[PDB]
């Protein structure tokens, strides 16, 4: 119960409806934050990879009951109905991840960018993994990283993959983080037992 | 909260380990039924399609709270650790589905076969879909069907698809059901606004 | 050695009877003029192609198939299907059909189970052995026809393919009840990986 | 510069336009042979596999400058413009292959069918590969094969795969060629270090 | 017609340990192509984003396809190339060729630290509308620090016909500032009415 949960949803959206949608979604966020007990949300545009241009919504819950309450909010929500009736937004992926305890100094600052990284590794290496993450915590915080969350995808066609989400105020902070990170022993160790199979930048809208 | 939830897990398993697996799984099932509040499980091999020969595990919960307790049960389970440590079972897919109220007389008979059907349709046709399912209930029951569950995928690459699960005592009962169903007006009607994109048989082990 | 041609098309649900009509005109044509040793036409009941329609042709030689191709170009029935815009052929492959020790029936099946597997080409003989050692599993429990060979074309070229005709689904159940608990089957599982199994309903 | 090149283009084409397409394509071929220096072309429908019913165009050049002159002919060609403007043809794949010197007696006979075979193998086995092809050159010629070209895909998602193209006057010649080939020592040896991942028949239109 | 140039893009998966060795081998191989094949430059880097994150990418620029043919003849004779292939540590799994069309953009000679590749689907009949938009936004890029810009269509591969844009940058800050301006520019919003971006990725020059 020290474990938390993250819902990640991805939709293709007509380009014209993008700004409309971000405004509707902040309304929909306040509703989840106030009534479903959501511990924050993020909404942004995926900037990189094959889903570039898709929009992503991220929800944080302490327990899966929270998400279940969020599902009851959807059914009753006018803003949600409007987006689905528009015919301009198509949800094509939704998956849930655990969020595990890390030794990382969380900041309250809303990030402008998020880097999600996904990797394949044995479930038996879960602790090795967690140690590397904690050993490089200062690579991130020192170079401007705001938030760090880490866990495993519980659902979908990448079930079991480890996932890392890191919030930044700028792309400079990303560059400076990755300069240090790639020349750090714990990172080079990670690369002996974990295969990164995805890395992408989201722009918070 | 009239809604229930189904978790579906699929894994590739060495043919030799199949028997041992089933035996370990029924122990793990007892665990979930008694301690996680699981309202039943199914374990079988996928008989058809591209995943022919993979094994599938199905869990039913009234709430997502239930599934969270089940996750806590995993971390502590020796039976579960053994399966994972064997290197003979690889989980490559897990998704969650809703289960909606349907006008169908459920039997408690353990099914010998399950048929999963998955379809694409607008979320705005949700009620037309459910009405058709209810108008055809007698096709199923009359020809031997044991159980009928229905809802949408909450997670995964097919998020949003409608999903139908039906339990059967025999393949004859499947033949007789489909003989009637294909020639039923409500079915013909469903096929004007829903496209089946997958159908498969599971053999309960 | 014989040959089997398998063609798969996605068809609109509303076009399904027109399709069944135009295909019956077409089979007679191939049987009588191409030297086709039979055809089957059905809907794929399972898998990710559930709802597609499948057409199966049997030839003793590929020269038979070449004649069939020359019958297509002149066929009105074929022209109508393609001009309909309601049928989209998306797969066509050719398979060998090897001699097996199985007693064939003339009874038109109601269902066909297709099973496809990956195995070394050096295991060809062991494979055929297993298939002949479990011939009785099928015939005992009602199987009508059995064909076995390798895909000569397409993305699964080289895979072994097994086609079995049945009068009912009860017969499939009883067959697989016996088959899965047979020694030769468990041995086949040591060197062959089934990567696909599907039921066709003969229309 | 003993190496030649082969461009292969694949398009989906409305069935009704097929005959017109063919007529326009032999015009466009004349233009390439006469002005681009193309050393022959072939146009046909793909009879098997997942691209059954697509049309394919094959161009032969001694040098890539040839193909660059071809590109210059396109921009000027009315025939080509018309095909594009029709909305009836959609080029969805084009790749380039080397064509390596083989000890095979080439015929000038217009083929009726072509069989393309594609295989995966080490680049360090290039010579063992070519020697097999040369040892079996009689299997093809003796049984009716007209032309044989062999090389590696330079471009595409199958870059590096070996590609064989063999022309035939009829299906019987294909069947007789494979009856002999499959039971030849050099062929059996090729299969110890090469994996065929595709084989398909093209009907010359 | 001969105002068109050509770009070869090759992508390989490489063991992490071999990546530094590889970059050093590759600069030798580049000299060879620049001096003997007539290559008008090369770029070598790691793909930082997308499903190919961690793969290495090699980019070659030629005025003519004859240039690339000479390059192919250089490979067969190159010891550096043989070593890489014999290592068993590098696997080329994609190579495609793109046109490079004339654009109204002030090219810099500064070696970039990052490249952004963008790929889009659009009718071939919109080719000129496309080029106009690219030229109308040229200042967005140059103003905010972009070094080079190349634009054209994939000639080969499973995305044959897609438009492809490659832009060089000195830093990630320059990318951020470029995209801040670009996304709020009329010509960009117009481009998005007839072109669908289906891929965008950052390469780090090694
Ligand atoms: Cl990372
Ligand atoms: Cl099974
Ligand atoms: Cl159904
Ligand atoms: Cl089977
Ligand atoms: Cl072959
Ligand atoms: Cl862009």
């Amino acid at each position: 119960s020290n474990i938390n949960y993250v819902i990640l949803t991805v939709a293709s959206v007509d380009f014209s409806y993008r700004e409309t949608m971000a405004r509707l979604m902040s309304s929909y966020s306040k509703d989840l934050i106030d009534n479903a007990g959501a511990k924050g949300t993020r909404f942004g545009s995926i900037g990189t990879g094959d889903h570039a241009g898709s929009l992503i919504f991220i929800q944080f819950y302490d327990d899966l009951t929270g998400y279940q309450k969020a599902l009851e909010i959807q059914s009753k929500s006018s803003v949600f109905k409007e987006i689905m009736d528009s015919g301009k937004a198509n949800i094509y992926l939704r998956n849930i991840s655990t969020s595990l305890p890390t030794k990382f100094e969380q900041s309250y600052e809303h990030p402008k960018y998020i880097v999600l990284t996904r990797a394949e590794a044995a479930m038996s290496d879960k602790d090795k993994f967690l140690n590397c993450i904690n050993d490089t915590a200062s690579c991130f915080k020192d170079n401007g990283a705001l938030t760090l969350r880490f866990g495993n995808l519980l659902t979908g066609s990448n079930v079991g993959n480890y996932l890392l989400g890191v919030g930044y105020p700028s792309m400079e902070a990303i560059e400076k983080t990755y300069d240090e990170l790639l020349a750090h022993s714990s990172y080079k160790e990670l690369m002996t037992f974990a295969k990164v199979n995805m890395r992408n930048i989201i722009k918070i809208l």
